[PDB]
C-alpha cells in the first residue's frame, strides 16, 4: 500500500479549497491534508458581505461575475458540482448613464463629452468615436488567436509582452506597422477602456482583459444569486478535513538531510508544523515573501517574482436605499453599469434583485489602480459626516442627474453601506495580480519553476496566466495537485487526475 | 488705495503656509486671506512623530532630509528666516549592512548577492557589479545639464519624457545608441536604486531622482534637530490670519456673470464661503479632484491631468529602543540606511540621536511603490501579536546578522512603535506626485494652464517640477503669487516679490 503522507496547504481561498477538493475526490490511501488559513474567514477573495439575512441584500467584495467563454469552462464546471444558483448576469444594460467631462454620452453624435481637438480638448477627432475600433485593431488579431486556443495564442502574444499597452500605441506594435497614436489618444482609449494608469501596465494584460470582457464568442454572463460566498460554504461542507483558521504561516523550510518523504515543515505563531511530503502556498504573492522562505532555497529569480509581480488595486463601496430608485425612476431595469471620470469612475447596477421594490442594495462604486487607491484612503475599518458616503451620493448624483437630485437619493439612502479596499487587507496586499511590461514573459516561468526538489508549489491566480478571475486559481491548483502526484510516481491516481479533473469534475 | 481683496489658500501644508508667509511678508494694503484645512492638523506631510516630548523621541513621517543643492536654495532660505536648527544629516553612513539574497555586500567581490548568470541567477554578468556606473551612463548627460541649470536641464530631459526607465533602458534610449539591456538587468538596476516596479514610471522622474540622490556636486546633507513639525510650528506662527482646522474645502467656483474682483466662492459642509478675488488650492490632487469643480469650467485635459498625473506610495515603520542596538553593538555610528530585498526594503538609522545612550528611536522600515502598499496593508489606524511588528523585528535581525540576534533586538524593543501609509491618509491620498511616462511633457502643462480667468491655481509639489521635496512645494506657491500680484497689476508689489522672495527669503 502507499505509506502514510501528509500535505500542507496555506490559504483556504478557492485554490486552497479546489487542492482539497480534488484530494478528497481522488481518496488517495493514507494521504492526509492540514490546509492553515490566516484570517479567521475562510474564502479570500470569495467575499460576500450580507447586510442583513434577507434575499438580496448583499454584495459580493470579491468575485462577483463569469462570462461562460471555454476558457472558464473548469469555473463553471466547479459551479455545477457544487449545485450553485446561477443567474443572468447583466455586463450591459439597459438606459445605464455614462458620463465625462460633465457631458452624457449619446449614440450617434460626434464627440458627444467635447474632448476632440475640435471642441476644445486634446483628443484627436480621429480618435474620440472610434475607441472600440482602435483598440479591437491593437487587441484583436491576438484575442483571435486566444479564442482559437488560449494557451498557444498566451505563447504567441508573449512575443510582445516587453511592451505596455502605452508603449504598443505609441510605437504601432513591435516593428512600427501599426497605427501610433499621440499621448492624448492613448489617455483617451485608457480613460475609456480601464482604470486610470493601466496602459502602462502590461500590453498582454490588457489584451487578455479585452478578451474576457469582450470576446469573440459574445457570451452569457452569470453571477451567484445569494452571494459568490454561497461556493465557499458549498466546497467547506465536502471537505475531509477542515480548515483551521487563525493560523498564519510565517516560514516554511524543508530539511533536506532527512531521507524521508515528509521533511518539509511550517512554522505558525512560532510552532513548528512538520511531516509534509510538499507544501501548496495559495496565498497572494506578497504575503508569501513575508514569510521566512530560506529553508527552501529558493532560485533568486522565483524570490524576485514573488516581491516584484505586480498587483493592481481595487476597491469596491455599496449603499443600500429604500427603494431601487434607479430602476423605478431612471429606467435602469436589468443591470448593466454606469461609468464615468467622476471618483467614483463605475457604478454597478445588480442583477440579483431586479425584481424587488423595497429596499435594495446598489454597488455604487467599482475601482481599480490609482482610482482604487484614492477611494480607498476614504475606507476605514471603523467607520466614522462620511467624507466617503457623502462623495458617493454626490458622484451619484451627478451620474443620475438625467433623472434624480441629490435630495432624492440622499432621502432615499438608509445610512446603511459598506466599503472595501483590497490593497488594505493584510491577507492579500493587493486585489489580483496585474503584470507590468516583461513580466509574464521574463519573470513568471521563474514563479513557476521546481522548488525543493519538486515538493513546494507556489499557486494561487498570480500563478496563472488567467489573473483576476476565479479560473486562474482552479488552473494553478489542478496544475500543482499533478506535479504532486507526479513527483511521487502515483501514476493510478495521477491517471485518475487526468480522467477525472482535466477540465474540472 | 487698493480696494478690499481676499483670496482664499486650500490646505495648510507648507505650500499653503508658504503663500500666507509670503503674503504677511509683502503686506498689501487692505488684502487679506483665509486658509481652510480639513485636517485638524496643520503641516500636512511635514509631519512629526513624537512618542513622548523627550528631546530626540520621534521620526519624521513625512519629509525628513534635504540635500545642499543650488535648485533648493529656497528651502534652505525658509530654514533660515525660521532659525530653523539645522544638523548634519548622514544619507551614507559607516557600517551599513547591504543585504541581497540572503548575502551581505562585500566590496572587491563579484557578485557579492550570488544573482548573476555565472552563479545561477539571471542577472547578466556585466551588469550585476555595474549597477551605479551602467545607471550613471544612462542619467548622466541629463544630471549634469540640471545642474547647470534646473529648468533648461528639465526641457532638454522632456525630449525623452514619452518612455519609461525600463524602456529607456531597453531600448538604449531615443534612437538606439545607448547601450541596451535585458529584462533581468534592467530588474537588478531597479532593485539597486528604487523601489520596487518604479522603472515602469517615468524616465524623466528617474533622472531628477538621480539628480537629488546622488547630484554631481556631492552635497551635505541637512535634518532639522527636533523634528521637520518644527518648521510648520515657525511658519503658523507668524500668520496674520491663522489657520481654520476640520474645513474641508468640498467646491470651488467662480460667478462669471458678477462684474466683482471678489466673484470665487467655496463649499465646506454645506455652507458657502464667498467674496474670493482669487483661489489657491495647495492639496495633493487627489483631493481636488473629489471637489465638485464645475463651477471653475477647467480645460478638460487639465480636468484629466488632476485625475491621472501619477502618485507613489509610501509607508514608514519606526520602533523604539531601550539602547541604540545598531550604534553600541553593529558600529553603526553615524547614520546611513541599510537597504535589502526583504519587505522592510531600507532601514534608516537617525542623524539626529548618534549621541544617545538610552531609549532611541530607529527608522526600521522606508518603502515606496508596491512594497510600501505591502507594508501599509499591515498598518492599521488602531493598531492591535502585531504582525507589522514582528516582520520588522525578524527582517532587522537578519539584516544585521552579523552581530545581533533576532532574540536581542526583541529584548530590546520596548513594545512602543509607530506607522504610516501616506495612501491611506484621506487628505492626501499618496506619498507625492512620481509621473508616468509621457506625463511632465504632456499632461503637466495642462495642470499648470490659467483657469477661472487667471484666478485660479493649482499649487504644490506635484504643480512643480521637484516633485516629492519641500522644493517643489515652495516654488509652486510662489509662482502662483507671482501669477495672482500679474493678475491684478499690482505692479509694485509685484517688483517686491522679485525683490525679496526670488531666491526665498
Ligand atoms: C475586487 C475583485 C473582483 C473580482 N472579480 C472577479 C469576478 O467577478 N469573477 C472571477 O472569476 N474572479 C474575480 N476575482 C478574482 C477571484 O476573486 C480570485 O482570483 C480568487 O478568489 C483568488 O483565489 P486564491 O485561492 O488564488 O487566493 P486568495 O483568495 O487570496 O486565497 C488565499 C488565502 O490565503 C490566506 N493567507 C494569506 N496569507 C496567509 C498566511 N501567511 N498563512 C495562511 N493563510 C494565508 C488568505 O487569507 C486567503 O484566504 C475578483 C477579485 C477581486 C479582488
Ligand atoms: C514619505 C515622504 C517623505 C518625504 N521626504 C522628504 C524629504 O526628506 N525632504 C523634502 O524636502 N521633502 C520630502 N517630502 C516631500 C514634502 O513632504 C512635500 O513635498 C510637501 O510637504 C508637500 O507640501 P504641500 O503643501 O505641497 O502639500 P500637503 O503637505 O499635502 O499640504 C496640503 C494640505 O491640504 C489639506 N487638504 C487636503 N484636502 C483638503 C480639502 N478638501 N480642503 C482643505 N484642505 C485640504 C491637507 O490636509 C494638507 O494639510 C516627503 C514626502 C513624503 C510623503
Ligand atoms: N475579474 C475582475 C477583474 C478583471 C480585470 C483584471 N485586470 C472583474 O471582473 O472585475
Ligand atoms: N524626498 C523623498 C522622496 C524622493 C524620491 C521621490 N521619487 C525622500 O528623500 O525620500
Amino acid at each position: 500500500e502507499l505509506p502514510p503522507r501528509k500535505v500542507c496547504i496555506v490559504g483556504a481561498g478557492v485554490s486552497g479549497l479546489y487542492i482539497a477538493m480534488i484530494l478528497d475526490d481522488l481518496k488517495i490511501p493514507n494521504l492526509t491534508y492540514d490546509i492553515f488559513e490566516s484570517s479567521s474567514r475562510t474564502g479570500g477573495r470569495l467575499y460576500t458581505h450580507h447586510f442583513t439575512d434577507a434575499k438580496h441584500d448583499y454584495y459580493d467584495i470579491g468575485a462577483m461575475r463569469y462570462p461562460d467563454i471555454p476558457s472558464m469552462k473548469r469555473t463553471f464546471n466547479l459551479f455545477k458540482r457544487t449545485g450553485m444558483p446561477l443567474i443572468k448576469y447583466y455586463l450591459d444594460g439597459e438606459n445605464t448613464p455614462q458620463l465625462y467631462n460633465n457631458h452624457f454620452f449619446a449614440k450617434g453624435v460626434v464627440d458627444p463629452y467635447m474632448v476632440s481637438v475640435a471642441n476644445g480638448g486634446t483628443v484627436p477627432d480621429d480618435v474620440v468615436d472610434s475607441v472600440g475600433e482602435k483598440l479591437q485593431q491593437a487587441f484583436g488579431y491576438y484575442k483571435e488567436k486566444l479564442a482559437e486556443d488560449f494557451d498557444k495564442g498566451f505563447d504567441e502574444l508573449m512575443l510582445v509582452d516587453d511592451m505596455t499597452t502605452r508603449e504598443y500605441l505609441k510605437r504601432g506594435g513591435p516593428k512600427g506597422e501599426a497605427p501610433k497614436y499621440d499621448f492624448f489618444a492613448i489617455q483617451w482609449m485608457e480613460t475609456q477602456n480601464t482604470g486610470t494608469n493601466l496602459f502602462d501596465q502590461a500590453f498582454s494584460e490588457s489584451v487578455i482583459d479585452s478578451f474576457d470582457f469582450d470576446n469573440p464568442t459574445k457570451p452569457e454572463w452569470y453571477c451567484i444569486e445569494g452571494g459568490t460566498s454561497l461556493l465557499v460554504d458549498a466546497m467547506k461542507e465536502t471537505l475531509v478535513h477542515k480548515v483551521q483558521n487563525n493560523k498564519r504561516v510565517e516560514a516554511i523550510s524543508i530539511d533536506l538531510d532527512a531521507p524521508d518523504d515528509g521533511n518539509m515543515s511550517v512554522k505558525i505563531g512560532g510552532k513548528d508544523y512538520s511531516g509534509y511530503s510538499t507544501v501548496f502556498n495559495t496565498t497572494a504573492l506578497g504575503c508569501l515573501d513575508r514569510m521566512d522562505l530560506r529553508g527552501l532555497n529558493l532560485h533568486p529569480t522565483q524570490a524576485d517574482a514573488i516581491r516584484c509581480l505586480h498587483y493592481d488595486n481595487s476597491t469596491k463601496v455599496a449603499l443600500k436605499f429604500s427603494y431601487p430608485w434607479w430602476i423605478k425612476d431612471c429606467g435602469i431595469t436589468c443591470g448593466g453599469a454606469a461609468s464615468t471620470d467622476l471618483p467614483l469612475r463605475t457604478c454597478v447596477y445588480p442583477s440579483y434583485n431586479l425584481g424587488d421594490t423595497g429596499e435594495a442594495v446598489l454597488l455604487a462604486s467599482y475601482t481599480w489602480s490609482q482610482d482604487a487607491t484614492r477611494i480607498g484612503s476614504l475606507v476605514k475599518d471603523a467607520p466614522p459626516e462620511d467624507e466617503l458616503v457623502e462623495l458617493i451620493l454626490q458622484n451619484l448624483a451627478r451620474l443620475h442627474a438625467e433623472h434624480m437630485t441629490y435630495e432624492k437619493i440622499k432621502e432615499a439612502y438608509t445610512g446603511v453601506y459598506h466599503a472595501y479596499c483590497w490593497a488594505n487587507d493584510p491577507n492579500v496586499g493587493g486585489a489580483f495580480a496585474l503584470f507590468g511590461p516583461g513580466q509574464f514573459s521574463n519573470l513568471y516561468p521563474y514563479l513557476m519553476r521546481p522548488a525543493a526538489g519538486g515538493k513546494f508549489h507556489i499557486v494561487g491566480e498570480a500563478s496563472s496566466v488567467h489573473h483576476a478571475w476565479i479560473i486562474g486559481s482552479l488552473e494553478s491548483a489542478y496544475t500543482a495537485v499533478y506535479q504532486f502526484l507526479y513527483k511521487y510516481k502515483m501514476w493510478d491516481y495521477l491517471r485518475l487526475l487526468l480522467e477525472r479533473w482535466q477540465y474540472g469534475l
